[PDB]
């Protein structure tokens, strides 16, 4: 649908814990080995990134 499973959920940040910037080859290879288009892959890439961000924008040192 338009929700991601479980299985898809961690190989999707497995990738992104490797690189933030997954080219087309890498993108390909998630698609294929989780059965989402690239498409989606590459949008959920963008998402993942601009949580990243987000997270990133109030970060501070932790007591």
């Amino acid at each position: 649908r338009t929700t991601f499973t479980s299985y898809q959920l961690e190989e999707l940040e497995k990738v992104f814990q490797k690189t933030h910037y997954p080219d087309v080859y890498a993108r390909e290879q998630l698609a294929m080995r989780t059965d989402l288009t690239e498409a989606r892959v590459q949008v959920w890439f963008q998402n993942r990134r601009a949580k990243w961000r987000k997270r990133e924008r109030w970060s501070h040192p932790q007591f």
